């Protein structure tokens, strides 16, 4: 499915900038910090979420009071608005923001900005968010998966990533995820940034 390639790449970019330290920022659910916890060359797994009730949910689809003792040293939880420092973000090797930026309205985007390229300031920074060109065309209304309007289109999510990545010095590698449409692209769009 569409979610495994995802955060199957998520994964997998993230191995291959050896990152130890990671920090997911909008964690959700946790369904990334579950594929995380499955690698043990991940020395640190922690995830944030603004709403507690998510990361309710995200502590029982864990089943963190139950993985072992040396299992449940590794992962950490706690809420945070992400539109303000926290002491808690630094000294993490990479932080990723998945599903995150599209749900953002002008107002928390640029100030969650800062928060992340210019005061977390991890080496790498992994972002992904929907096409809604690909979705539009592939999505029916209404249902809940692809196959036969707050996203963002090719342009806008590339002049996002080209403008925080000449603002905050980062160096900006565009992937893409799922199926490829040679004249819509793909399904979700990953922005790799690193210092």
């Amino acid at each position: 499915n569409l979610n495994q390639q995802r955060l199957g790449t998520v994964v997998a970019v993230l191995k291959s900038v050896n990152a130890k330290k990671v920090i997911d920022l909008g964690c959700g659910e946790g369904n990334l910090l579950s594929l995380l916890l499955k690698d043990k060359s991940f020395e640190q797994i922690t995830g944030v979420d603004v709403s507690y009730s998510v990361l309710e949910r995200a502590k029982d689809r864990l089943k963190i009071d139950r993985l072992p003792e040396m299992q449940r040293k590794r992962i950490s939880l706690f809420q945070s608005s992400l539109v303000y420092r926290d002491k808690r973000f630094s000294g993490y090797d990479a932080a990723t923001v998945i599903e995150v930026i599209e749900h953002l309205d002008e107002n928390r985007l640029q100030a969650f900005e800062k928060v992340l390229f210019e005061f977390t300031r991890p080496q790498t920074v992994i972002v992904s968010t929907p096409n809604k060109e690909y979705n539009f065309h592939y999505q029916n209304l209404f249902e809940g998966n692809l196959r036969h309007r707050f996203e963002w289109t090719r342009k806008e999510f590339e002049t996002w990533a080209v403008k925080v990545a000449e603002k905050y010095g980062y160096s900006v590698r565009f992937l893409q995820i799922g199926e490829i449409d040679d004249e819509f692209g793909s399904p979700t769009q990953m922005g790799v940034f690193t210092l």
